[PDB]
């Protein structure tokens, strides 16, 4: 299950296109110190519907945006489109 406690909220933004497929999070520092995790950690991503995804670096141009990108089969899975507002959770 995901670690006990609070809450991440980033909005769904779409992957790289060589990410697809790989179950991977794109999240940058501040987003992933908020949740206590280090790239190469899994997260379970919710929004009333579960996935859990590794975490992995968010580009530059990506810093600060506040969104976490996520490929079409974890957002087909979490029923979510981009644009959406998902929570973060490390998993314990």
């Amino acid at each position: 299950g995901p670690m006990p406690g609070l809450s991440v909220k980033l909005r769904v933004a779409e992957a790289y296109p060589e990410d697809v497929g790989k179950r991977i999070v794109r999240m940058d520092k501040a987003s992933r110190a908020k949740l206590g995790v280090s790239v190469g950690d899994y997260v379970e991503v919710k929004k009333v519907k579960s996935v859990v995804a590794r975490v992995a670096e968010a580009y530059p141009e990506d810093v600060g945006k506040g969104i976490v990108r996520m490929d079409k089969y974890e957002r087909a899975k979490l029923g979510v489109s981009v644009g959406d507002y998902v929570e973060v959770k490390k998993v314990e």
